[PDB]
């Protein structure tokens, strides 16, 4: 008899994330993996992500609108499949609007295993901060990348003894791809010279567009490298119907979605990267790569311990300050900063996901449901 | 140019709680009350209520279910009234599932005032307490009955500058109605002698309702008055086809739905009461009621520092001896015991509330929001 | 039936202290009342504490030796005594040796309720502080005078929803026994003239010594009023072997053990009081007395907050300074300072006990035995 | 002139886990070196533990009866020997009966100076709770092995400036017997295969035990491996008057009491091992372990974040999924996973109390006592 | 466009601490090294430091007479020169009286960055204490040595997210200058023994004295080695004047100024070592020397997690009891404990700083000052 474990996720970098333990769920456990959107767009960014990945078991069809009504749908929906499986536990990774669903599974007193859990930036203007906390207070267990993130839980009150440190994710996640990151050939279908052009990815949520745009350009001047600029359509356009877009013409391409081992491939071999994502600390830290974070707030305050990146702003005058400084003796393949310890020891966290699930489930239901 | 309020409720206790708040907020700023449920549901139990509370702006239609769906609901149709009036701050009492809403008016960046903040009973079986820790986690300003509240969200991380103590809303309402509550013939209509009779009050969600019949047995026996019980017709029904019910016979009558004013007056002339409501520590106190709360866990501290009532769970022994201890030496009109200095010193709530709004509107728009 | 309670003392101010809390249980449970010490000093002190206190149920034989083996034979004879009687939940007050037998009740998984809970001087030379954090942290509830001693006790990660505030027991206790209290003819009985005579009163465990009896001297070469010098045997001997003790003379009289009736009524009349008791900010706070506290720490900060009294310790300088600040406006009859709100505002505080523990043994029984 | 210490233990897990930090300070110090219990019993199992460890100074005779008398007893003959030795500072490792000790030494303002300090379990029911409790509450030093414990002791209220983490003391005792246990032929004295045995190990304190028994027949079922059990003569006999323990048989072999060395050789060559020793999580880290923690709490969190075991309590179907988990991939030869930090730095720990203690000696009698 | 950066400091060890700082702020920044005191004492003492460190930008020409006055004219010193070149942000590294400029930095809304953050050591005695907590206060960045002063940084309510830990800088200071240490002739030029001599350093601030040289004394009668004695005039003298000082002879002798590299070598060549510098832990921890701090308090407890070295006071008893157990086996070439993972992890520390200030001048700017 196995315990029932139900993993719920609505995007592609959660999937990413949790594909070592996924695996390791279905090794040892009845693993139901619930994405909680549309099919049809799963199947059309497939090829792209065609890493190993099993197939979710449900999707539930709920559009990721980033509305009102999409997050009642997602807490609608996941409820549903709580009643129809009834899983012995649920898990959680980071703090998409599909983490909401956390309501769902709590009213039902399904115990609630939650990943990446304690970032915190501390400006409310980053949306996922509504969803952060509300995920850490329901949550009965807390898993964090790192030390930071589990002293923000327990300084809202959290229980220590139900909060652990798995680390970064992303080490293992990498390990298990690194011989084909390292057989693309993304340099060459894009024909692009190591060392010489710029990788900038931002795909988060007027004045500011025309800032990063005199950035850019800025970079050009000053560098003449290629920019290969990685962003969402609505964004892509956004920028095209700026005035001097023009200037630019050859010194920047926007690149269509990639395979997460193509675009890895490139990521280790920029001149420098200018990142929105969430992953850019762990990534920059662990591929010993040359960075920038353009946001104007981060959740990843161990990479500066670690002298990691440099958080610039997307804004010209610091953005150049700080792509010389990270720039100028910068080797990928000699280290002389920027490793994390919490994500440079985090090894195979898939393992300690489940090690943890099966040492709380019966603690859980005892001690917060009094079974 | 005033400022837009909008209160946001789903259930009766919220409006009478509210009332005074209400009226303070209808003279000095445009006020939108929002009730998420029924019309229909309102017009039929408007007899019962019809203490001057005008009618709510809107009624949004979401059955007060208490499905994953319906919070999906309110969610989602609180949403479409906050893009259609645009108001500058939100107002939501206690922990329902209508506060939930609040999500949407967060995601909206409009300032969000909670009032009977940080209500905490460390026993998550009860439901409310999912709602809780949302409400007050999510909420830019937290409003608390007490310093025990105020304490417990500066424990879980929340800003002390923030966090306000209003006192119980109670003695400015009871204060209101007092001359009608006066003037009840509640005790004739149902041919009561003061003093004679036990008001027992159950209206929260087997083995357990067993028990609670043998405590009302018990009590009988002991006592030989008879007992008012005002509960859900769901329960009514359950505890009907219970074996020994024929037993209590003339000595055990339901009662329907009353007015609030008829209510506390049968409150203010039982032998003692046993209830479940979350308002009983505050009724009790203030009143100077004979009190058992019959919940097995509760969030009202103050009274235990008072010596308020005592919490008996509903079986019969401690009941007994709960109710012994209570009415030995009780008189109404005597106080000894039971003053709450938070309940106490409360005075003018809802003129503590509209000053708050305006003192930190703009505050949050600039701190929180960076506006 | 009745709850079984046992409260467990060694000490007479444990049982002034409590004899209110005593009388409550006694008509509502089966109180099991238990002294560890010896029931020939106990009839031998009986005469100057005949206050209607019933005789307890038990004497445990343990002589009062401070010891590490009175302390183990307390350990030992409570535990005989709660396998005997099996109650239901053990009551405590303060922090004398007798309290650690709460380590016995604690392994018997019998909940245990803490009164003056939460003392802390912070100067571990006062010996009650072993016992102090013994007893807070083995305890399922405590009770405390205070803020201050609610917060300290939250402050070393105690539970605050099983830590109450009583307020003093001493307001109660003293309008118990004002009647009497007011016609004692102590005054008399002593010869002593209302307001012409110091009362001293020194009961805690060389150098020191002699700058008390030099801060005697003092006084009378001051004010030239009679000294009445509350104390030990040992103690009385001490000063008396000292060389210059002579010289005090007729202005020092030693007080034989006095009923607690008259001692309140001399406290009510002195001119000035300096103590060490651990009782004194209570009473000169209650009554408006004069006085100074002789110690070198203590435990009652509230006072402070109040204007209740000085801690002088018991040298000269900082004597006479006090005193003078003390005496030269001081009338009892009208209050001028040194009121405590959480003294003054305690009322019955028997019944708070009594309704505290009704409250919690299920509970306690529940979330910490698991039973 | 040396400084004197005196270590007090009661039990050989104890001496086990100071037996470096004696050598250490018999090297250094004036060691003096107390057994609270019996000397006959204690030459009955010299065999077993004859490890290099020499003779304590005393044995108090105190029978480790788990008795309230017993507590008193350790209390009383406790302080004979500090009133006679007159120790410089006192030792104590974890939380046995015998720490309770530390009061006499607190009152006779000894340093002390705590090892293992600040486990926690959360789970009242283990009994060691009440002693770690007192034990970390009176010390005036406390060193524990992890970070965990170093903030629970923190959160406590207790003075970050005198808690130090030394790491396991585990890491250097195994180092100091690794070419005695290496040689041990206890496979071959029992007849055992590396890798096709359980070594179940139980010796904490009805319904349980026929669980614990279904366990291990759904164990053999599955695995058809012989069980090694160690365990107390009183729960031997417990078991073998179970109805189907006849079903056992072969597979089931109760182990007499071993040395340590030939119980490590055991350990490191079970093909899975279940038990309750409270030394688990280290040896099953430290030793790349496959391992089950039977019990339902613990208090070594760290592990968890490393991935290092798993808490199944002790019924079969969490047991079953356990094993599983645990066994299917492991070789104690290659490390994948459960190394911790604060165990695999420790080091030297011996080194460290003994600095520890010379660093802080006069600290403690300055800032504690004012001497 | 480059940032402009002012770093403050008055003293040579500051200037230690931060040549890496002030070499790579120098490559990346507009950087104004400003020295609070004497051009002439500077120019004095250059020889001795003549590293490699360019000279400061400006001297202030405040006499280091650790004054009111002094004091008071850094701040008006400092002022005018901030005044005058409005840098963007300012660096403090420690807490000498230069630190107390930062009121001034604070008043201008000129962002602070503090490295050397969050020391402690608990005794107020220590003047630097003063500095300590005037300086963590108003920095808006804050940057520790470990995790120890981090926690503390914290538990005085200063912001986490602002809060880093860069470690040690003396591991990358260490590096840059190893290869000269080593090639250092100081022994041959003061004609030593490798391990044949004491090397004690004090420099802070009667009856002191005559207990460090009774305990002088009897380390030569101990040991029989030379003591090379590093100190100030002031205490030379003092020394010199005492009773006894004329049987020491030959066996000590007082050094003068070295510089940092010939300082170095001869720490690593002594038998051991007895300072009180606060840069002994460090040293003793990183270049695996013996040593003793000579202190009564310090502020480095990570040194007792390690088994760095003992904090043995100055009196002979304890400093003999140190040396014994610090030299008795200590080979500086075998590690065998006293590593410090906060050290020992630190790499370039200089880089980390940068890094800090480029990513948070705007955030303060924003959060702090809302600019």
């Amino acid at each position: 008899h196995m315990l029932k474990v139900m993993t719920i996720v609505g995007t592609r970098p959660e999937l990413i994330k949790l594909c070592c333990v996924i695996s390791e769920f279905d090794k040892h456990t009845k693993h139901i993996l619930v994405h909680t959107g549309q099919n049809y767009a799963y199947e059309l960014n497939q090829v792209f992500f065609d890493m190993g990945i099993r197939k979710p078991d449900y999707f539930l069809e709920v559009a990721a609108d980033n509305t009102a009504k999409s997050i009642g749908l997602v807490i609608e929906k996941v409820d549903e499949v709580l009643e129809k499986e009834k899983p012995d536990a649920v898990l959680f990774y980071g703090d998409t609007n599909s983490c909401l669903s956390a309501i769902a599974a709590k009213r039902r007193k399904i115990p609630i295993f939650h990943m990446e859990a304690g970032n915190r930036c501390f400006d409310q203007r980053v949306p996922e901060e509504i969803n952060r906390k509300i995920i850490d207070h329901i949550s009965d267990v807390n898993i964090t990348l790192t030390e930071h993130a589990r002293r923000y839980l327990i300084a809202e009150g959290l229980p220590a003894e139900l909060t652990f440190k798995s680390g970064s994710h992303m080490p293992e996640v990498l390990d298990r791809f690194m011989p084909k990151i390292l057989k693309s050939d993304i340099l060459d279908k894009l024909s692009l010279t190591p060392k010489q052009y710029f990788l900038i990815s931002s795909h988060r949520e007027k004045n500011n567009l025309k800032e990063l745009l005199n950035s850019l350009q800025m970079l050009i001047k000053e560098y003449n490298f290629l920019i290969i600029f990685s962003t969402h359509p609505r964004t892509k356009k956004r920028l095209e119907d700026l005035e001097g877009f023009k200037e630019l013409g050859d010194k920047i391409r926007f690149l269509p979605a990639f395979s997460f081992t193509d675009y890895v491939k490139l990521q280790m071999n920029a001149f420098c990267i200018l990142s929105d994502s969430g992953t850019i600390t762990e990534e920059a830290s662990i591929l010993n790569l040359p960075a920038l974070n353009i946001r104007e707030a981060h959740e990843r305050p161990e990479g500066m311990d670690a002298g990691t990146l440099i958080m610039s702003g997307f804004k010209a005058e610091r953005v150049l300050q700080a792509v010389k400084t990270i720039t100028e003796e910068h080797d990928n393949n000699k280290r002389t900063q920027g490793l994390v310890p919490d994500y440079n020891e985090a090894g195979l966290v898939s393992k300690k996901i489940l090690r943890i699930v099966l040492s709380y489930v019966d603690y859980i239901n005892r001690t917060v449901w009094f079974k």
